[PDB]
């Protein structure tokens, strides 16, 4: 009677905190083991995958566009996914924005998670970037949802990744829900098929 959860949390065992100092100045920022620029890069990789796994149901091929809430369609139909690489729009090339010289970084990924994390809704960071921190589906992705192992409210020191596919109930339409079952079934072959050492992954779909 209630959407559809599909999930993952993501770990990285293998790699090491970072400090990131910002520049002027300002005092040493630490961030945990999955905020890793490349650890970044692969889950967004895996997120993407998980986007185009097509499941086959009869003469069919479902989709997650298929089944998954776009509450903003048909207007926006991007697929709500409530993942902290929507901070970045779920892009390779706005994770790797930076405002540098040869030898100094004013603004990078850092900086924009830094604001994202207190101001989720805004179209805009005010820092060099000017990049926006709403999810690709028009919406927010607020930190607590899809963060954590973190201390207070220092989203910064976060040890694991929570990222959510969102997908209809359909309550009373058990035709579609055949679908989103076939869909599931595929997610979960993929996911359990997929192994990175630096990566580990629980994985679950609705009962």
């Amino acid at each position: 009677p209630f959407f559809r959860t599909e999930q993952l949390i993501i770990r990285a065992p293998l790699t090491d905190k970072h400090i990131y100092q910002p520049y002027p100045s300002g005092a040493d920022v630490p961030f945990g083991p999955p905020l890793d620029i490349q650890i970044l890069h692969q889950v967004l990789d895996l997120q993407i995958a998980i986007e185009n796994i097509t499941a086959s149901y009869d003469n069919e091929t479902v989709t997650l566009q298929d089944i998954c809430l776009a509450p903003l369609s048909p207007y926006n139909t991007n697929c709500t996914i409530l993942s902290v690489l929507n901070y970045f729009q779920n892009s390779h090339s706005v994770l790797d924005h930076k405002k540098g010289d040869d030898f100094f970084v004013y603004a990078d990924y850092h900086t924009h998670f830094l604001y994202c994390v207190r101001a989720p809704a805004s179209l805009n960071d005010t820092s060099l970037l000017h990049d926006p921190c709403l999810g690709t589906f028009g919406g927010p992705v607020f930190p607590w949802l899809v963060l954590g192992g973190y201390d207070d409210q220092n989203y910064n020191n976060a040890t694991a990744l929570v990222i959510t596919f969102p997908v209809n109930n359909y309550y009373n339409d058990t035709e579609k829900l055949q679908r989103a079952q076939a869909w599931e079934k595929e997610f979960i072959n993929f996911v359990k098929n997929y192994k990175n050492p630096n990566l580990t992954i629980s994985f679950t779909a609705e009962r």
